């Protein structure tokens, strides 16, 4: 659409496409902040319209705005939340660092669009204002980090803890699935002290639901919401009961334990809790990258590397058998370096605090959702593409543990140490089976050796 | 569009779009990887196409491939670089960790496209072949690293130095322009010896300088590609002269110094050039954090901060004059915080190769040209939006100067050093200026305090 | 000077002044890499181990009373700090940590032989591996020590400062909870607050802090002794586990348990790297309250000057005032190592490899140092500059009164137009508020002394 | 047991066996942090910078004779080693690092006193401020000792130890060129390639870090001196900041230049941060190499094994071929560190304001130990690991040989799809390639013999 519309504030005039709802301030930013291609997530945009959903509602209990505005400001907040106005959130990341120009461009959107509800008309003539209206009661300093606490605690609690669960779960299936499988332990990369395939992935699970716990302490903090703290956390211009009321509301809409922040200075000055979650977030990628590397060096082949287990194979030469990539446990490892960057910006951004505001906000979100939507997705997508799958190759677990130099220690009950010692150093040296070495040195029978070494002994309950 | 097409490879069936160029792998891909939503950026998508040019141009050159198919892919390959197929490349950039899937998705919208023009069709009766036509003579093991370096060394070529320079001048020019003006310096934030204000920025000028030097020094590695090492670096199942002829075709297309790998174990097995190249954009951005800061800083106000500079003001309360926030300080501080990030996530993937492939390359490439396209448009933008317009604020550099302790020494060869410091001291405790001391003391006159103490005397030249 | 000591490989001479013996001798040939070692956090709470093991082994009948006691009293000289020097090993050794095992088990060997009338050496009384190492593995040993340092020093010294500064600040916050002072946003001029406001900003900051730091501790309290080689426990003693945990609780004072899946324990770093994500957090929370100090501190003369602090170093004097603020200088810089610290332990953290971590002399170097700054950080700022804060209540005030922010105190008595034009006037004339009121003639002096409060404009 | 010395602070008691003065003593009783302190490294750097600059001053005049001889007397005795417990001071001190160069200062006047008849104290004849710091300002001192410790160190070790391991590793290339092995790609089985091929890789690998690490090195060069306190060079010589470059040049045979821009180069660490991005590549590197090595080493009998590397550490005479690969584990443990350290630095280096960066401790204490850590790393892993590596022969023709990977030399004698199916009925029935030909009947076992030459497939 060629066609302008022409929008205003205290600065003057500005073109903005007549086919979009927003207005002059979002206009500039977009003008001014030409910078790479990186934009507010739909979760924080949806998170920003919530929170002015709530705050019109509670505007509304407390006689500052009527019926008819707040049940229209309502409405538009509706139909952003239901997909509707995507488009209409143009701007980047990289803006004024409270985030200010987002908070605009959301009080832009619903005043017009609040204002055709009512009957009106988008732009000058609107009979809903973004400012006097959908900013009433409000300042950027404590819209945004609201919003970034709503996107955030919502995000853990609806995308990534349910697929962590669900994961855990299937490991627990395979771990029981597999509990009488004796394989060869590996430490150091070195052939090591037998245990079964099912312990090995009890220790996946136990990585897993440790994982859950420490994500699960860091919830009460992204919990706080800055809200009533209004422009350096005092509260100046706000109804006393403003900040609990707006936090009450949001807990009713989302079905999540908001609660109005404590210290409104820590609330806006900072986004230590963001900081302290992220840190549980790369804890869980730590944790993943080493599940997704066992995972693809345990399924390592067909014939020149490990081989015990087999993973599906989803995506496609006919000439070359059992040669499919482990591409979820790539896709996986890969977006594990991805947390760990994205844990030093947000690192950086919540040390970088001045006074009253911390000015890093539109960065530090950016990570965090991304960080939640790799870590959730990635989880799913490792799950039902890889993880429901897993299946051991029997006759290659027990192909290595049988050729391998470590059931020796079995021998020693029967034989003595120096004589088991003696029969590992034969094997070691000239290439063969524990058993042959034994036969060789007649030290003891095919049927005293078969008797007598038994894995499945050796690996405890 | 709900109509499908049923494309195939040697895994089977599946159907995509009927109104979409890609075939059977990108709609695998597509479907396993719903992770997040970064997607191989637009300078990547062209670097393959103008690889899949290049190597098809060779090919005709070595009479492998027919002028009439040659001739359709790179037809269509300039199609994809004119803009007309960005919807034509849906993957994930958290998919397999070689990028074999994007090299696929190239290779199957160049070859149903190459088939239209040919007077064909798209889909299985295709007359141009995804891997028989636009892949012959490569590997995904050499494409996806050579379209790294592409995209790497044409961003940091065409993008990245010339804003930088751009910078770099403009800030020449305040330096030459302010090079009288006298002001107080901060050392530990504390009042300190002074300096001009063009002195100051011809350090910010300084730092642009030798970053320039530095990323100069990365190019040459970045310029080697490792099309030609095919599956494992050996070449094999390619002509002998393939890899330099293609290397030789970039260079001409592109205007750019292209060269073959001279070690294809090196350019496959990792991404050491764009790890280096990497520290150099960190510490472009370390360097940027510092000028940004310091203009910020000096900027604050407009009556309780420091404030001896002014900048444009480029974003909207009437009843706050000298209250807009120097937003484009903000975000390029917020950049650069993500350049510092992402440089990890580089680092983790560059040091995870293993054997034959480094299998992170995605992940790499999604960092790298993201902080290339950051670090550009952020100079660009703080240039035009705020650089070109600082201005001084004289009288508030000269009150800061007059009401300081710093001019003391100017008194030493007049009056000796322990007069001067017994006015000093008095200053300092009673809350006088040095002149107001001085005259309390008796030590000397106005006239030979506005006689001696001169600060274009103090400041070498 | 030398003594020749033995292990599988063969002879090797030892210093005949030292303590450990060939296994240790090897390490300090091969592993010659800088000058970082064990700290010494780190040597207690191996030695602790020790004691616990041999107290177990000796409840089980496995060693014998003599022995028992007599490993457990050199553990004991160990921990009260009479072989310092008998730890000679470099942190950048064998990632499973088996050489700092080693070196532990030959010191106490030996030492302990001594005490039972013997002697250092070949001929000692007292074994490393039979003995010492008895129930063990370097594989279960190594994080056990880590696990038992990080807890202890968490609890020891990091916690208490960080309470003790907690409670300096809180008092300060208290005692300046009337004091108007210009807020900033963005670096610029901003609505008022006060400066307890402020300071409770700080304080609430540390408060959450404690909190993250305490919900980490469950975890670094599990411990791998028991799991043995691989997890599985085999050859050792069913209740090993759980005795040596208990004993471990005991001698210590802190609540020790053994680890629930053994794998875990032994396959990960996973509690390290949860526990140093929450210091990481502290460290962006003290980098901002020593920025905020050193900022309002600022001057003497061109910066902001809002607060004073103590001057610890000299300087010249015709400079007075020039002193920097070195504390926050000091804090600041470890803040960063902190942050640093983190991505160094996050990759060892990732790169386990099936039954074992062996990233782990790196990961606890980098823990246990972290614990050491921030603890010792937290304790010399809040001694040298904390609790010295004080208001500099005129430059505050003149600040505060000469600024435009005061002016919205005038809307609800004249017009907001009139209020904003005062403003106006004011910043293109370079007067007061007040000034350009009373020359525009929009209100007497009276009336603006009466209608200005800023003590009404912080709540 | 105790001297009493003064600063404008008053008196203070300093051990009398010692000799700094007032302000290293205060400044031990203010930053008790930690426990990491300046490394030898850096003190060297410091003297030798003193030493040059006491030389300069000489030469213009400003500084007699016997006091300028006297101090670098003192200076040579520092380097000499006589004097490391003279400098206690913490990493975690003034962010400008003005309490180290105090340090320096007290110690060479306190010692140069000695020298020249006199006593250490209150009444030497050689003075720290007004002699020893002649010219100077911790400002322009300690980035100019950053840089002269960290150009000498990559000089004199870190290139050394690189060059050193490269030269091992094309011997071993060049050695093994003949040894076709399978390839891995995505840890799959792959197309052949020779075990000297992939040795190359690691080789070209570090030519290409020594070119990156080579292009920091001028920047490095470039020294603060003489820009004084803020840049300016505010009453210094107009020849002192090129003299004394000179003279650095001179006594340390390294090509030291005076930076262009005095402010860049005090409101900076730019130069670390850049120099600092190719010790981290270099730590990729390095990592990718070590852990090529240890996983193509794993075995015995479980894993790859296919090269053979020295056993230097001990075992139980049960578990032969156990030993870990130790010296990879040390290597890939010091690269992590390099990562993080890159971290702390870049936040160091970007914090700077205004006239002055003070973060310097911090980012020189990282520099100087991943120097360190790579250079005797390298040292460490080529004496005890890289040139002992050798072939398992037989284990790499067994892989090679029982693999589906040399199918494709069928393709051109049969078909595709013959070949096709050859490769499908092996890995169905668990065949090798050449008995499910026999199967088949698509060739004889002379034509497979003829055929099928992994030596043809490297090309």
């Amino acid at each position: 659409m060629n066609t302008v519309r022409s929008e205003k504030d205290s600065m003057g005039a500005i073109d903005v496409p007549a086919d979009k709802l927003w207005g002059a301030q979002t206009q500039r930013s977009l003008e001014h902040f030409r910078i790479s291609t990186e934009k507010m997530p739909t979760s924080l945009i949806h998170a920003l319209a919530l929170t002015k959903r709530a705050a019109a509602k509670v505007n509304e209990d407390l006689g500052l705005l009527s019926e008819e505005k707040a049940s229209a400001i309502r409405q538009a907040a509706d139909e952003v939340l239901a997909g509707q106005h995507d488009d209409e959130f143009p701007l980047a990341i990289w803006q004024t660092g409270s985030g200010t120009q987002s908070n605009m461009n959301m009080n832009e959107v619903l005043a017009n669009r609040a204002s055709e509800l009512l009957g009106g008309v988008r732009g000058m003539e609107r009979k809903v204002h973004p400012n006097d209206d959908v900013n009433k009661s409000q300042s950027s300093n404590d819209v945004f980090p609201t919003a970034m606490h709503v996107a955030a605690l919502l995000a853990l609690r609806k995308q990534l803890i349910p697929q962590l669960k669900t994961l855990t779960q299937t490991l627990n299936e395979k771990s029981r699935a597999f509990a009488d499988i004796v394989k060869i332990g590996r430490t150091h990369l070195q052939d090591a002290t037998p245990l079964t395939l099912g312990q090995e992935i009890s220790g996946w699970v136990a990585m897993l639901e440790h994982n859950l716990k420490h994500i699960e302490y860091s919830l009460p903090h992204v919990a706080e919401l800055a809200l009533g703290g209004t422009a350096v956390g005092t509260g100046l211009n706000t109804h006393p009961e403003y900040a609990r009321r707006v936090a009450d509301e949001l807990a009713v809409i989302t079905c999540a334990p908001f609660v109005t922040a404590p210290n409104k200075f820590e609330a806006l000055a900072t986004c230590d809790a963001l900081v302290q979650a992220h840190g549980a977030l790369k804890g869980l990628a730590a944790s993943l990258m080493k599940i997704a590397n066992d995972v693809r060096w345990l399924a390592s082949g067909p014939r020149c590397g490990i081989g015990e287990i087999s993973i599906p194979e989803n995506e496609p030469s006919s000439i070359m058998p059992g040669k499919v990539a482990p591409t979820q446990c790539e896709a996986l490892t890969m977006l594990c370096c991805q947390v760990m960057g994205n844990d030093v910006a947000i690192n950086m951004g919540g040390a970088s605090g001045n006074f009253e505001l911390n000015v890093f906000r539109p960065m530090v979100i950016h990570n965090f959702l991304q960080s939640v939507r790799l870590l959730a997705d990635g989880m799913e997508s490792f799950n039902k593409h890889c993880a429901v799958g897993i299946e051991p190759n029997r006759e290659r677990i027990n192909q290595l543990l049988n050729e391998s130099l470590m059931l020796v220690t079995a021998l020693n009950t029967h034989i003595g140490y120096d004589k088991a010692a003696e029969i590992a150093k034969k094997a070691h040296k000239e290439g063969l089976t524990l058993k042959a070495a034994a036969l060789a040195l007649g030290y003891l029978s095919e049927a005293e050796f078969d008797s007598w070494v038994r894995p499945e002994q050796m690996v405890g309950s």
